[PDB]
């Protein structure tokens, strides 16, 4: 096959994308072993989705696993009555999801369970797939002559050629594994044919983090979580929290071997030490730095030069109120609250106005980094940590370091009810999650 | 007695109001004739209640009326558990109200009855009174050195020497009475002994305004509704709409006699004509002049300088939410409406958190004034019709001609449940009200 290995592709046909997907347990081959995962459409990842504006998507969900399931439609500002966070397929039965896609979209986005208690063995053991929305501003020749790639970053542990199951350690950290895998394989090689690329990435794994360095270069980020920035911006390295999503260029400088690099970082994840009258929690510290992929660029690389532009950020009408949202932990009881609550399907925690604009201050009160997560409205964000957001763009999910307040822009699109979230997902199933009503 | 008439004062003894009240009808001479009123304390106006910040005020009012009453301690910035719109008074019982002045308060205030459906026959009766808050800005000598008196502005109509009662068009309008009073007199003559005057105002009619203007001379507006100004304001005539109060400087410019009058003002009130094809409703126009009293100079005035500052106003902290209140009108069903609802006692509105500010944006989309009055949390006038207001000082009622939009900052202070209504008193009782909650 193809030296870089990347999820077969399912493209709508005459606007419309029709497809029957099942949620089964499956024997493969990964990374070198025979492992059984759960996985949509046979694959780890999932097979990718690639749509346009205003296409019609009927995705029907086979649930073929022990236990109930579901799909978030993650980033996608549709219906919550489609992207139904509190919707039960039950085993062995089915479900059709159908909307269309909304004309001002384009990136990357994914799908993956949302049943509130299941996520994080559901997600841990291979189910999540990627959707991409094409622009027309794929065809500017910047673009359109770079070589694209999606990039799905997810790990994985395996016991007994089964994902290890989760360790009271693991409610309290959110799960991270030792093989760590671009779109399921153990460190590919990308052997590049032309000087300019273009890499959509995806943060899929449960709470693992991706500090994102390539040798020798610096990134060029042309989109975030649900858009395009408005230019291209420069960075030295690129984190990458669990649910976000980047586009990046990257602009081969000379012949050679670079490595794509997890470098170390350090979230804030929990041991426990005895050190002779102790049993204590005591800080992991940074994670180990981890080769990605191996890019080998090619011959005289002449790299294109960057598109001037992309997208003007919308003007956003004056916000009409201000939340407030306090992050907190319990960690030795792994319990996790927004303004001191845990979830209850059957509360409502804030009530807003449809095609009003709020600023939302999340706040973290916590020791570990939180990327917090809402369903159906893209936001702005303005500053994180008192520090203003280099770029305008769409994001869904923000990350907090520990002490951090996020100012977030958040414009109220389709009616009804939703929720909002830590997206270390086992922190949403143990309690991580509040429910927004818009009317 | 005094040349001037002016309500009794009842003045806190050591810290301390403690007053008994009744309620009832009440024999007594008014404009030269006999009529029976229903009065507080055996007179019209009530008597006037006057206090200090931290002092403590028992009231116990006697319903001694055939039906029930409460009272409403008009702009005073106290808890709605004491000042309670929905509490019922039977006849024949009593009930005490109890409560402290708060520290940072003075000016103007008023008690009247809030019974919702029985408040314009029962105001228009004659049940209502001042309360002053005393400040310790009252002994700066451009004020002290002032000749101060109280101006209750009432009109009432007489027949078969009771108050007349309301008609259909009576309750569309708000009801005005042929006999316009000072004090419950009719065009007192005042002979200042003093240069400088300071009036408290207060329009205690059901409905009728008072564009006030003293002959050959402006007014000092000192203060507004619920407080001082933060320097006097030169104006050439006042505006007052019913339940607003001013506290005015006057500076006699030599001796005479000067009118006070209420001039010719249009506040939109509806009479119905039939011309051939007819029977529609036709605007009344504007009121006719009205003398109000009769100011007597003394010889040589020499008024005192004026005070260079009052009070500093509040820096408040910035908003959180932004409110939408839409006025309308059914004129021929007498029904009023705020955001397509009338009042309904058991259903909350808004929904608000104690010592959070917010901004109230109130418009007028009928065509007769409207005073819009919220209780319990005084509020700062930024703008009304697109025009910036003046000054800074409390207000408690904000007048909107049809068609404007006032925009308010609220500072919400106690917690509870209370009301908002047109403080024309009729319309209130048809519907034109809603209920804030704060919590
Ligand atoms: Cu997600
Ligand atoms: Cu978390
Ligand atoms: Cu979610
Ligand atoms: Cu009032
Ligand atoms: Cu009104
Ligand atoms: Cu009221
Ligand atoms: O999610
Ligand atoms: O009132």
């Amino acid at each position: 096959g193809p030296s870089f290995p990347e999820p077969k592709v399912v493209r709508s046909q005459g606007g419309l994308l029709s497809l029957k997907l099942s949620a089964t347990p499956t024997p493969l081959a990964i990374a070198g072993q025979r492992a059984t995962l759960l996985t949509y459409g046979g694959s780890f990842p999932g097979p990718t989705l690639r749509v346009r504006p205003r296409d019609t998507v009927r995705l029907t969900l086979e649930n073929r696993l022990p236990e109930p399931t579901n799909l978030h439609w993650h980033g996608l500002p549709i219906s919550p009555k489609v992207d139904d966070p509190f919707l039960e397929i039950p085993p062995g039965e089915s479900w059709t999801y159908e909307f269309t896609v909304p004309k001002e979209l384009a990136g990357t986005f994914w799908y993956h369970p949302h049943l509130h208690g299941r996520v994080a063995p559901q997600l841990f053991a291979g189910l999540l797939g990627a959707l991409v929305v094409e622009s027309s501003l794929d065809a500017i020749p910047e673009l359109r002559e770079a070589e694209e790639h999606l990039l799905v970053l997810k790990d994985l542990a395996l016991q007994g050629g089964r994902p290890a199951p989760h360790t009271p350690m693991d409610w309290m950290n959110g799960k991270e594994g030792d093989l760590v895998l671009v779109n399921g394989a153990l460190r590919p090689t990308l052997v590049a044919q032309k000087a300019t690329l273009r890499l959509r990435l995806l943060n899929a794994s449960n709470a693992r983090y991706y500090r994102l360095a390539l040798q020798d270069h610096p990134l060029y980020l042309i989109a975030a979580d649900g858009g395009f920035l408005e230019e291209p911006l420069e960075v030295s390295e690129l984190l990458l929290a669990p649910g976000e999503r980047a586009e990046v260029l990257v602009r081969l400088r000379k012949e050679g071997r670079f490595l794509l690099q997890a470098l170390p970082y350090d979230r804030g994840a929990m041991g426990m030490m005895d050190m002779g009258g102790m049993a204590h929690a005591m800080p992991q510290g940074p994670s180990r730095p981890e080769t990605l992929l191996y890019l080998i660029a090619p011959k005289n690389p002449k790299p294109l030069p960057l598109p001037k532009a992309l997208s003007p950020f919308p003007t956003l009408p004056a916000p009409v109120v201000t939340r407030r949202l306090v992050l907190t932990e319990d960690m030795m009881a792994a319990r996790f609250f927004i303004n001191g609550q845990v979830f209850d399907h059957r509360r409502v925690d804030l009530k807003g106005q449809a095609q009003t604009v709020e600023v939302w201050e999340v706040e973290n009160q916590g020791d570990m980094d939180h990327p917090f997560h809402l369903h159906v409205h893209p936001f702005q964000v303005l500053s994180v940590g008192g520090r203003p957001f280099p770029y305008r763009a769409w994001k869904d999910v923000v990350n907090l370091k520990a002490g951090e307040v996020a100012r977030l822009l958040v414009p109220l699109r389709e009616k009804g009810r939703t929720v909002f979230h830590c997206h270390i997902v086992e922190h949403e199933d143990r309690g991580m999650m509040g429910v927004l009503e818009v009317g």
